[PDB]
């Protein structure tokens, strides 16, 4: 089973998710870097303007709906949302199953008023998941219908598919060359150890070793402060509240930037991490790459997002606890 992917502007890629009889559709960005599913609710106050723009599940108008009420908070990098929890059957990609989701009360102007989609579907284990909520993936699998225990994500370039999640296994048609896997630190976190990330010719980063979250719910690729500070200094770039920029006329000239992963360099041309808006020496260009530092026990971590995916199809193994990576085609 595969589930169609929307590219929005290169930061936020979602999916369709229906829950309740009858469905009640949502968008939702499938994230490998938490392990809820949540949906706006119909019992949002809409004081919270978020709440005014975007779906909203109502439980009364779903015969299906299962009651529950546990209150639970998710916090995020970039922001939290607040509510409780139900149960529902939910469609996804052609696959029904009943599962506990919250249902959101609470949910902040910004950085909500600024997404596309209406909520997440965590892909990540169960031993990151909020209140001990059974993950949507882990019920699937349950039903013993998926040929393998693993799943794949294909997003595309900007473009204007946008993307693309398979279910049970991956698709020979947006991949090249064969997987190469690297077994995961742990079970319970899509991390993987990395050997060392380099700039151009110097690899003065990550020496002696450092974590890499795969994530395909971040919109970028991150490292903690001070390995961006290092990173960005080595571009020439400058450094601003949420961002950082070059001078669009030398985003083409920027260096590559290598990440060894499990015995293979995987590299990223200045094509691949500029958001090359212009050419001119008046305009500032963002680069896809921040500064994130991810609390314990899951970081201090590097964060592999779309900007990363983009360019390596990328499968989620389960049944070996290894994550895969192939040229995207």
């Amino acid at each position: 089973s595969s589930v169609i992917l929307t590219n929005y502007m290169d930061t936020q890629y979602y999916g369709e998710i229906g829950i309740g009889t009858p469905p009640q559709t949502f968008k939702v960005v499938f994230d490998t870097g938490s392990s809820n599913v949540w949906v706006p609710s119909s019992k949002c106050s809409r004081l919270y303007t978020a709440c005014v723009y975007h779906k909203l599940f109502d439980a009364s108008d779903s015969s299906s709906y299962k009651h529950n009420g546990t209150e639970l908070t998710l916090r995020y990098s970039t922001g939290t949302v607040s509510g409780f929890l139900s149960q529902d059957i939910i469609t996804v990609g052609g696959i029904t199953v009943t599962q506990m989701f919250g249902e959101v009360t609470e949910m902040p102007a910004l950085p909500f008023m600024l997404a596309e989609f209406d909520g997440v579907v965590g892909m990540g284990f169960i031993e990151q998941a909020i209140g001990r909520v059974t993950p949507i993936f882990d019920n699937i699998i349950s039903q013993g219908v998926l040929k393998e225990d693993v799943f794949s994500f294909y997003y595309n370039r900007d473009s204007e598919l946008g993307g693309q999640i398979v279910l049970g296994g991956s698709d020979p048609q947006h991949y090249e060359g064969n997987f190469h896997y690297i077994n995961l630190i742990k079970t319970g976190v899509w991390q993987i150890q990395m050997k060392g990330v380099s700039v151009g010719s110097s690899t003065l980063l990550c020496e002696d070793g450092c974590l890499a979250l795969v994530d395909t719910g971040a919109s970028y690729i991150s490292g903690s402060t001070s390995s961006i500070e290092k990173l960005m200094e080595a571009l020439g770039a400058k450094k601003r509240l949420f961002d950082y920029v070059v001078k669009c006329n030398e985003g083409p000239t920027l260096p590559d930037i290598s990440f060894h992963l499990g015995g293979k360099e995987y590299t990223l041309t200045s094509a691949d991490y500029v958001f090359q808006e212009s050419y001119s020496s008046k305009k500032l260009c963002t680069l896809a790459i921040h500064a994130m530092d991810i609390p314990p026990p899951t970081g201090p971590t590097w964060a592999l997002g779309a900007t990363f995916i983009r360019k390596f199809y990328t499968e989620f193994d389960r049944r070996n606890n290894r994550i895969g990576f192939a040229l995207a085609r």
